[PDB]
């Protein structure tokens, strides 16, 4: 099963993004550590 990316749309509490990525409910998108 594939996983979210960096620009994908995710929800808070789910963290569908791949390991190392964070979720932001502010814009409901994915995040990546600089």
């Amino acid at each position: 099963a594939e996983c979210k990316g960096f620009w994908k749309s995710c929800v808070p509490g789910k963290n569908e993004c791949c390991s190392g990525y964070a979720c932001s409910s502010r814009d409901k998108w994915c995040k990546v550590l600089l």
